């Protein structure tokens, strides 16, 4: 049901990691990319692990989850960024002891263009106030979708199929959470809207986050990596 | 209205332009990026024209009419071929006398990858059945929605609350034709998402086609283009 949706949703979400410094040592000794490759290295296992507990996600084949994680992940990176920075204007809380200005972004050349974007999503989210309910079901959403278009056997065909009922029941879900919140049937058609548009800036994110990691020419996880990982034994 | 809207939107479409190119001589001989590039500046010109008939466009301030269609102009350019291409499987419909499938954009490095990105999105519009009432809603929301996260002054919130105010009547808009299609209300709300979902794909395909752009550092319309365009007398 959609209300079993959302506490399945909830109940699989990862936890909120720290960053990993010594506190007692003088913050402009360290490396900026080497404290943030280092937490999204950590937050990537956990991401796994919430990947297969999103309703659906396991029944489809191992080629095709990692072909689903190898799009998405920086996408669900930085929504959970996002999401974890609304109520910190003005800063990215990467981590509850790595809570960022924009300044302190332009310790990396051309980081501090992206630092703006993530910001300002965030701002956008407060002013929607956007609910964690919803939050779990847009990052549900972004792992289906973003690299459902780029996988014709039958297998695939069945695979696209099952995505796409998926991703059918999370609008449910989300029509059903602005319907118990009051929202008239206009409010919630344009607030369903309003949240998925917001995917797509998403999505510019973290083609131009990619571009910007895939620059220092090092800090992406491979296809390899991510199917060891997808690919566990019981 | 919904109604007015729609006639509105249809009335604004630009026409669909021709390659130029001797068709009495050797395709071989051709510069691919030459037509290519030909035929997008031609199709700029008649992009602006369409910009100022969306309902809304040009109560904003020239400046953010810039930013919108700077933000903007290869995924409107991108939808448009996807849409041109809907009924031609396999092949991409650049202009009526420039119909290319996968091994001709094996001509330009790098090029086959995006080429085969939107022929998987001319596949999915088929699938789904799209309408030319819902692909120019479509194309109205990418031109007022790709900029509106990236541009706080007093006249920028107004501009931004301007913007979601018609991105909301677009989606209004949306769920009418689906309501006088016959959909349920489920069905209804499930079709929009799949389309704005589809929105995000077309995003991605915009950011690989721009980096695929850059890397001929050469191609792209620069600010000053698009404001001299813009900034007409009467
Ligand atoms: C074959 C084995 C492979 N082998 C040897 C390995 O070590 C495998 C490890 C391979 C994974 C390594 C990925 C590291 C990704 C780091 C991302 C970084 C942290 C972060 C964390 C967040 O929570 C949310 C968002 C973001 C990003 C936002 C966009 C930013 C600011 C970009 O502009 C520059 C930095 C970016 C931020
Ligand atoms: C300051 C004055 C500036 N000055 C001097 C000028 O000349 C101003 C002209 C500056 C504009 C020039 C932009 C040229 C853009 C050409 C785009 C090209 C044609 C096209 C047409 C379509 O309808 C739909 C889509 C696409 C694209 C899809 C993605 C492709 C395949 C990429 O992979 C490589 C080619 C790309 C296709």
């Amino acid at each position: 049901t959609a209300d079993q949706m959302v506490s399945a949703l909830l109940d699989a979400e990862p936890p909120i990691l720290y960053s990993e410094y010594d506190p007692t040592r003088p913050f402009s000794e360290a490396s900026m990319m080497g404290l943030l490759t280092n937490l999204a290295d950590r937050e990537l296992v956990h991401m796994i692990n919430w990947a297969k507990r999103v309703p659906g996600f396991v029944d489809l084949t191992l080629h095709d989850q990692v072909h689903l994680l190898e799009s998405a992940w920086l996408e669900i990176l930085m929504i959970g960024l996002v999401w974890r920075s609304m109520e910190h204007p003005g800063k990215l809380l990467f981590a509850p002891n790595l809570l960022l200005d924009r300044n302190q972004g332009k310790s990396v050349e051309g980081m501090v263009e992206i630092f703006d974007m993530l910001l300002a999503t965030s701002s956008r989210f407060r002013m929607m106030n956007l609910q964690g309910e919803e939050f779990v079901c847009l990052k549900s959403i972004i792992l289906l979708n973003s690299g459902v278009y780029t996988f014709s056997t039958l297998k695939s065909l069945e695979e696209k199929d099952h995505i796409h009922r998926v991703l059918d029941k999370i609008t449910d879900t989300l029509i059903h959470l602005m319907a118990k919140a009051g929202l008239t049937l206009q409010q919630q058609h344009q607030r369903l809207a309003q949240l998925l548009l917001i995917l797509s800036h998403i999505r510019h994110m973290s083609n131009k986050g990619m571009e910007h990691l895939y620059s220092m020419k090092s800090v992406v996880p491979s296809y390899d990596l991510l199917l060891e990982m997808l690919d566990a034994h019981r």
